[PDB]
């Protein structure tokens, strides 16, 4: 039995509350409710290993931009969310990842890119463009859907596997 501290950030509307209330309760929030900080708890089995998820659902919002420091401090692991319907959310997970580093001085955090929203029609994130970003960081992508649960589960359980080699 092992707790894993994880971190879901990312820019204000990308899903990161719907991808966390996705897995722990499995079902989708379709309304807009701008979050300041919450925390949510699951207990999954991972190769085996009973794994206490203790997640962390930040604020898009730079308003509460301060409470970063504390968290990422904190955090083992961090799930970089932007959305393939938001170039400038993509463009965002350099900032995050640029803080998450700085704060916790170190290059080499458990990390893993998600390119939430892809149930939608549509798309102005191409996988490629979001594959490269993850080739030049060394981490790993998945494309995930708050609505469908499309690789919500790999998402997280690749993030866990991230913090454990690390
Ligand atoms: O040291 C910290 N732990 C916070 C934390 C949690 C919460 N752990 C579970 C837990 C236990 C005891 C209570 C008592 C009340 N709550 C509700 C609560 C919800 C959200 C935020 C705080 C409290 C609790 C919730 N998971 C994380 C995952 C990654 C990084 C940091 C955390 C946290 C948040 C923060 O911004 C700064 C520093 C820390
Ligand atoms: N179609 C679709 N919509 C999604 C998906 N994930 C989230 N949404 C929608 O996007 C909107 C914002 O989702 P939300 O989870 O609140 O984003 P957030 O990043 O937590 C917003 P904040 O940073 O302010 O807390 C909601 O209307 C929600 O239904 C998804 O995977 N597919
Ligand atoms: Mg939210």
């Amino acid at each position: 039995m092992t707790e894993y501290k994880l971190v879901v950030v990312g820019a204000d509307g990308v899903g990161k509350s719907a991808l966390t209330i996705q897995l722990i309760q499995n079902h989708f929030v379709d309304e807009y409710d701008p979050t300041i900080e919450d925390s949510y708890r699951k207990q999954v089995v991972i190769d085996g290993e009973t794994c206490l998820l203790d997640i962390l659902d930040t604020a898009g919002q730079e308003e509460y931009s301060a409470m970063r420091d504390q968290y990422m401090r904190t955090g083992e692991g961090f799930l970089c969310v932007f959305a393939i319907n938001n170039t400038k959310s993509f463009e965002d997970i350099h900032h995050y990842r640029e803080q998450i580093k700085r704060v916790k001085d170190s290059e080499d955090v458990p990390m893993v890119l998600v390119g939430n929203k892809c149930d939608l029609p549509s798309r102005t994130v191409d996988t490629k463009q979001a594959q490269d970003l993850a080739r030049s960081y060394g981490i790993p992508f998945i494309e995930t859907s708050a609505k469908t649960r499309q690789g919500v589960d790999d998402a997280f359980y690749t993030l866990v596997r991230e913090i454990r080699k690390h």
